[PDB]
């Protein structure tokens, strides 16, 4: 005795995908895939996983149309065939959800690393620049004292450079040395952006986003008669 | 006995203009091309329709309803067919099943639009927030630099500006503005405007425009008739 | 009795399409569809219209047999159209007439499509001008606030080309007060892109359907004259 249960599935909705898509935009920004590309990626991952299970069937519902897909199972009873089809759909859904959990955490790790490497480099540079400028201020103070330049001798600010700092006068130069510790670090234009981007990536968690690789057009049927 | 046929294809750019405008407003450059939306909409209609051939067959008295491409190896247009008992009945039931699907798809589209609006808003609010944090951190750095320069201006005992010509001031040349102007910059720290990229203003306005979107305003069509359900002049075979 | 006339049609060639592709590039710029995508769009619209005729010609008092099929086993294009006539001259004549009839309906559909695309391209360029206008206003609004802040610093000492938020006060309170009157009446400053968008909108207004010689198909094989009846 043979009973066939049928279901029609298609790509998941933007609502079902919103969390993964948001996570992808937080990690990749403009380089993140379009919502429609993610939908196609997921139903493809689901279809390929179903096809490699390896009696069930997976075929396009309309000839020459990629979507939707008709899934079928031949059981011993109408209730069993329906049950087993829904179970196999859930089983595939979970395998795809697991391979999505891995890929996202790998992308988060790649994201975190590149951003921490970028911040570290910019921090080292900003400190080395502060350190050099301090040595330059220390050197300029010796020149200002020799030359008896106590008050600033600046007419145009452009005149003041890393090599003409003594023009600021020994009084202000001493103050700059005395107050070195509280002199702020100056970072490359994107530092703060990079640091905020990293904070937002750390806020991501797969458990928050309940992602689905498919959507039901028609749930598994209860066959009225046998084949 | 009697077959009623209809031919349906993707909606026209005119029929889709509203949904495409809503999509453009939500995603900007990331929005799908007009031709991709047309395929998505006929895709959503045909997918919903494909449940009916299966459901109508799994009845006590099975009904025959078909959805196939009109020309072999061509995705569009699609031929929808219904086998009825009478000519008037076959036509009536085909049009009813097309209307039934049309209603379900309109509801799916209403939910889709609000889901996309929610996603678009999240992305734009995340963008504005980030940009605001950056602009504040940049302002905060400048105030710290002014605070440091005020200590130098006081030690050098320079109260009035010391400079005639000045393009820009640096950490080392700020004290030349004098302790009087530097104190004023600190006392008014709060009212110093934040400086944002031109993208910021685009993003903020784009968020305002998303809030203006309403489903009832957009007359959306998921298909276009090539041929409405026929009235068969004679029975089959 | 029965005579079969056959024709093979396919997508329009790159020369037949040059004008429609030139109009689409005026409307969408770089966002305009690839020439091969336009070809498929035009043949798609022709074959869709044609696909009604087999059904409608059969559902007549006196049924007529017209068929559309792909000419090549696993190819979308070209398409083979067949008509069964009563006479040899008639089958061929009626096939060519039905191809012309579809060609006329599709030309009307294309005229409506061009105006729908012109409306969409208009909307996108007018939306672009409006955001550039919002940005230019927000920039003007920020500049007035920066000068207002600098005026507070100037009032704490000063009275009398490239300036910053920190060096504006050096222009003196007198000059700064004047700017709050001047810059507030000073017209908006837009990117050269703004005037270019206005130019692209002017070029869309110059588009006319009668100017572009539009073809939705191309003959591979014109309707045949059958040698002997069915
Ligand atoms: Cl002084
Ligand atoms: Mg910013």
């Amino acid at each position: 005795e043979k009973w066939t249960s049928t279901a029609i599935i298609t790509q998941p909705d933007v609502g079902q995908i919103a969390g993964y898509n948001n996570a992808m935009n937080v990690i990749y920004g403009q380089a993140a895939p379009k919502v429609s590309d993610l939908q196609e990626t997921l139903i493809g991952r689901f279809s390929s996983a179903f096809s490699a299970l390896p009696k069930l069937t997976i075929e396009p519902s309309v000839k020459n149309q990629q979507l939707p897909l008709t899934v079928s199972y031949v059981g011993q009873t109408a209730e069993g065939a329906q049950m087993k089809l829904a179970q196999y759909i859930q089983q595939v859904d979970d395998k795809v959800n697991q391979e999505l959990e891995k890929d996202l955490k790998d992308n988060i790790a790649l994201g975190r690393k590149n951003l921490q490497d970028s911040l570290r480099t910019q921090e080292v540079v900003a400190q080395e620049q502060k350190d050099l400028r301090i040595r330059q201020i220390q050197e300029a103070l010796q020149y200002a004292n020799q030359a008896q330049v106590t008050k600033p001798q600046v007419q145009q600010t452009e005149d003041v450079t890393q090599d003409t700092l003594f023009l600021l006068g020994s009084e202000a130069l001493e103050s700059m040395i005395k107050h070195e510790a509280t002199r702020p670090l100056v970072f490359s234009p994107n530092y703060y952006q990079t640091r905020q981007n990293l904070l937002d990536i750390e806020k991501l968690k797969f458990d928050d986003l309940d992602i689905h690789a498919y959507r039901y057009v028609m749930k598994p049927t209860l066959p009225i008669r046998r084949d």
